[PDB]
C-alpha cells in the first residue's frame, strides 16, 4: 500500500491500491496565511523525512454555492490553512514519460477545489495518464486586486502547481513535456489566462478548455473598485496589509455579497457605471493587472498565445441553464428581458428568433440561457478556435450535449454535467447527472480526454473554420457535427468583447 516518492521539497507518502499510486495533498506552496493570503506562492518549507500525502489537504476558503446551484453542485470543503497542495494519481511513479494531465478546477474563481470527489484522478491513472489536481487561491484571497500584493495569486498558484508538475512529475511517472492542462470554466479560463501569461511559458503542451475561454478577466480599474467595496464593507483599507487580518468568514461573507451584487444588477452608486453596466462578468476572475495578465486572454490568444499548445475545447449545449433553470424560474423570464439583454450586445430583439429557430429556446428564459451560453462560453470558445486557424498546434472541439435528467430534465446539457463523464466519476455526481447516467458516455469522453492528453488528438477530426467540426458528445450517440448552431453563431460576428 504505502509508496514513498521524493519531491523537490522532500519525501511524500502516497498509497498504491490496485496498481494506482495516489498522492494527496502534496504541498506546492506554503500555507497562504494572513499576509500570505496575498503574497506570491512560496515554495513549501523543504522538510526532512516523509510527509503524509494520503489525505486530501484543506481546500481554499470558499463561500457556499447558492442554494440552487449548491444542491446540484455538492462541494467538499476541507478545513485548514494548508490548502496550496496538489494531488497526483499515477499507475506507476517509475513509468517513463506518461501523459500528465493537470486539472484546474472551475467554480467561478470563488469555489471549487482540486480535491472534489468528482475530480478523482484514478480513472486517468488507470489509463496510463498521470493526473494532477490542486487547489489555488480563490475569491478575494486569490484574485481581488490590491496595490500591495501581486495580482492574481490564484493564477500564480496555478503556475506554481504547474511548475511543481514540471519539476516533480517525472518522479511520478509523468513526462513534463507531455502535460495537458485542463479545467472547467474558471479552470479553463485560467488555462486561457495562463496561455497569455509569460510566467506560464512551456508549462503545458496541451490544453482542454471545458466550457471556459479567454473572456473572463476583470479590468484593473474594476478590480480596484471591487477591492474598494470589499474593504469599505470590511471597515478596512483596500490593501493586502488590511485584508491580511480579516477573519476569512468575514472575507467570504463580503466576497459572497460582491459575487451576488455583480451577478445581479449592480447599483451604480455602489459600483460605478462600468460595473453597473456589466464590465465585470465574474468579480474574482483574474485581473488584467498589466504584468501577469497584460490583456484579456482572448486577445492574447487571438494574437498567438498558446498557438504552440494543442487545444481540445468544448462547451455543454445548455451550460447556462444550470444558473437559470433549477429554481423553477426560467418560465418567468420575459421576452423584453431577453430583448434588453440582447441589446446590451447591440443585437435586436429578433436575434432571439434565431435561437428559437435553432432549437435553442421556445420560451424567453430558454433563449436567455442559450444566449448567455453563447456570450460567455460557446462564442468565446469558438473565437479562440478561430484565432488558432494558423496555429501550429492542433485544435479540436466538442459539444457536450448529454442532457441530465435531474429536475425533470429542465437543465438539459447544463453546466458541469460533463465533469463526471470526463473523470468517470458518474457515481459521485448524481446530484447533477442523476442516478443512472450512461457509463458508456463516460468511457467515451474520458478516453477522448486520455487520447488527447496522450497524443494531442482526441480521436476525431480537427476543428477548423471551414467545417467547424466538433464531436457532439451524447448518449446513445456521440457523433461529429459541423458548424452547430450557425445562425446564432453568426449573430455574434460584430458583437464587441
Ligand atoms: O456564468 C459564468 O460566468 C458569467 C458571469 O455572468 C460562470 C463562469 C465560470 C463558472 C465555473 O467556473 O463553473 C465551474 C464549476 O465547476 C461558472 C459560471
Amino acid at each position: 500500500m504505502e509508496i514513498v516518492i521524493r519531491t523537490g521539497s522532500g519525501d511524500v507518502r502516497g498509497s498504491k491500491e490496485n496498481g494506482i499510486a495516489v498522492f494527496r495533498g502534496i504541498p506546492y506552496a506554503e500555507p497562504p496565511v494572513g499576509a500570505h493570503r496575498f503574497t506570491a506562492p512560496r515554495p513549501p518549507r523543504p522538510w526532512d523525512g516523509v510527509r503524509d500525502a494520503t489525505e486530501f489537504s484543506a481546500t481554499a476558503p470558499r463561500p457556499p454555492y447558492p442554494e440552487a446551484i449548491g444542491a446540484l453542485l455538492i462541494e467538499r470543503f476541507i478545513p485548514g490553512d494548508d490548502y496550496l497542495t496538489l494531488n497526483v494519481w499515477t499507475p506507476d511513479p517509475n513509468a517513463v514519460g506518461l501523459p500528465v494531465m493537470v486539472w484546474i478546477h472551475g467554480g467561478a474563481f470563488t469555489n471549487g477545489s482540486g480535491s472534489e470527489p468528482v475530480y478523482d484522478g484514478a480513472a486517468f491513472a488507470r489509463d496510463g495518464v498521470v493526473f494532477v489536481s490542486f487547489n489555488y487561491r480563490l475569491g478575494i484571497i486569490g484574485f481581488a486586486d490590491l496595490p500591495d500584493a501581486p495580482s492574481n495569486r490564484g493564477l500564480l498558484d496555478q503556475i506554481a502547481a504547474l511548475e511543481w508538475v514540471r519539476d516533480n512529475i517525472a518522479r511520478f511517472g509523468g513526462d513534463p513535456g507531455n502535460v495537458t492542462v485542463f479545467g472547467e470554466s474558471a479552470g479553463a479560463m485560467s488555462v486561457c489566462t495562463l496561455m497569455a501569461t509569460p510566467r506560464a511559458r512551456g508549462l503545458f503542451r496541451r490544453a482542454i478548455l471545458q466550457s471556459g475561454a479567454g473572456n473572463m478577466a476583470v479590468a484593473a480599474e474594476d478590480a480596484t473598485t471591487i477591492a474598494a467595496v470589499i474593504a469599505h464593507r470590511l471597515g478596512v483599507e483596500p490593501t493586502a496589509a488590511a485584508l491580511a487580518h480579516v477573519p476569512v468568514a468575514q472575507l467570504l461573507d463580503v466576497q459572497q455579497q460582491v459575487a451576488q451584487e455583480i451577478q445581479g444588477a449592480p447599483d451604480p452608486a455602489v459600483w460605478g457605471e462600468r460595473i453597473a453596466g456589466g464590465s465585470v462578468l465574474l468579480p474574482f476572475a483574474p485581473v488584467i493587472d498589466g504584468e501577469l495578465l497584460s490583456q484579456r486572454p482572448a486577445e492574447a490568444i487571438a494574437g498567438g498565445a498558446g498557438h504552440d499548445v494543442d487545444l481540445l475545447f468544448g462547451t455543454t449545449t445548455d451550460l447556462y441553464r444550470l444558473f437559470l433553470a433549477p429554481t423553477g424560474l426560467l418560465p418567468f423570464i420575459t421576452s423584453d428581458y431577453v430583448t434588453a439583454h440582447l441589446a446590451k450586445s447591440g443585437l435586436d430583439a429578433d436575434a432571439a428568433k434565431a435561437y428559437t429557430a435553432e432549437g435553442r429556446g421556445e420560451e424567453p428564459g430558454d433563449i436567455l440561457a442559450s444566449i448567455i451560453t453563447d456570450q460567455v462560453f460557446r462564442i468565446p470558445a469558438l473565437r479562440i478556435a478561430e484565432s488558432r486557424v494558423d496555429a501550429p498546434a492542433r485544435t479540436f472541439g466538442y459539444e457536450f450535449a448529454w442532457r441530465t435528467p435531474q429536475l425533470d430534465g429542465i437543465l438539459g446539457a447544463c453546466h458541469a454535467v460533463e465533469l463526471p463523464f470526463v473523470f468517470r466519476t458518474l457515481d459521485r455526481a448524481a446530484s447533477l447527472v442523476g442516478t443512472n447516467p450512461p457509463e458508456e458516455l463516460a468511457e467515451t469522453v474520458h478516453n477522448a480526454w486520455v487520447r488527447f492528453a496522450t497524443s494531442g488528438d482526441p480521436g476525431w477530426p480537427a476543428w477548423n473554420p471551414e467545417t467547424r467540426s466538433v464531436m457532439r458528445f451524447d448518449h446513445p450517440v456521440s457523433e461529429m457535427v459541423t458548424d452547430p448552431y450557425p445562425a446564432t453563431r453568426a449573430l455574434w460576428d460584430g458583437v464587441p468583447l
